């Protein structure tokens, strides 16, 4: 069973003008998903002080970086705190708890995409180098499930059996044509480095099979 | 009844760094306690959208900054979320959901105060520009309570009555004796204009009385 939701309207406004705005700045996406990643780690690791059964499903808190150049897709991998399916439906369908209406006001007032992190929205940077993203994601108050969307004002959400993750939140960016840069690894080492260089979880870029 | 707590080591070391390193750019304490603000604002407007009662409190979602020479305080108020007894104790006292133990190593490797915000902990800059901090705060399900530390490694809590607030939370900066500019008008509208220009909230400049 696949269900289809339309994004908030300020969402779908959101990622129009992430997909239709000339800005060369794309590298930030990378940034802006393994921030995330981040505090979802910091949730489960501040929800295991008081409760150490909520590690249960994984001990290991850390982010892992898988391209595949057969495939097309660079997939940002961490064991964080997951979503449930209300979550995914809530922080990715809608403004929620993100500043959307003032990013979208600061972009006319001198702001630039980049700054995209400092209104909570850094999720849909995604849009910069994706045609479509899919996220599977497992908290541990729920099932596993696959949230997708190519834009277009709508996303699904399914199920998603056959590869349990335990716990945590996958990104799968399915790279547009012309973004392929971001599945070099001497690429995405320098974006690591300028960027996320910080991080207080390893970062571990898997190597191609291929 | 003032109950005496002992921050967590890690946060008190945090302070100490704030407190004596040297330091010049003080001025982005602003930002920092604006930006958490804007954070706390964010929180009770997504609250109140499946839930209206919770602005039964207050309707008006803003920010005010009150400077007061005789006093030599700034005071930061806003009309967010608030925090529980329980809140203060956690999110001031210890580490919580924040990037303490990240931002302490990244300020050996190359990262400067400026960037406290991007580890969650941008509260204690405020210890850049004051001796004494008193946090007055008032969560829709809790009482109000007042918070205070002069660092030194520990904090008290206390019940705080005769001037209840609604909901939200003031950070009251008992100011240093050299610090002194971020109580001139043309000072703090400089910074604002600076590092928040783009919050999605009112920010307030209050007169001064005398």
């Amino acid at each position: 069973e696949v269900e289809t939701f339309a994004f908030q309207a300020e969402i779908a406004q959101l990622m129009s003008l992430i997909i239709n705005t000339f800005y060369s700045n794309k590298e930030i996406f990378l940034r802006e998903l393994i921030s995330n990643s981040s505090d979802a780690l910091d949730k489960i690791r501040y929800e295991s002080l008081t409760d150490p059964s909520k590690l249960d499903s994984g001990k290991e808190l850390h982010i892992n970086l898988i391209p595949n150049k057969q495939d097309r897709t660079l997939t940002i991998v961490d064991t964080g705190i997951g979503m449930t399916k209300a979550d995914l439906i809530n922080n990715l369908g809608t403004i929620a708890k993100s500043g959307t209406k003032a990013f979208m006001e600061a972009l006319q007032a001198g702001a630039d995409i980049s700054m995209i992190g400092q209104f909570g929205v850094g999720f849909y940077s995604a849009y910069l180098v994706a045609e479509k993203v899919t996220v599977i994601t497992k908290h541990n108050d729920d099932e596993q499930y696959a949230w997708e969307s190519s834009a277009g004002g709508s996303f699904t959400v399914r199920t998603d059996t056959g590869e349990p993750m335990g716990r945590g939140t996958k990104v799968i960016l399915h790279l547009k044509e012309d973004q392929t840069e971001y599945l070099e690894e001497r690429r995405i080492k320098e974006i690591v480095k300028k960027h996320s260089q910080f991080i207080g979880y390893p970062i571990t870029l898997f190597v191609e099979k291929e």
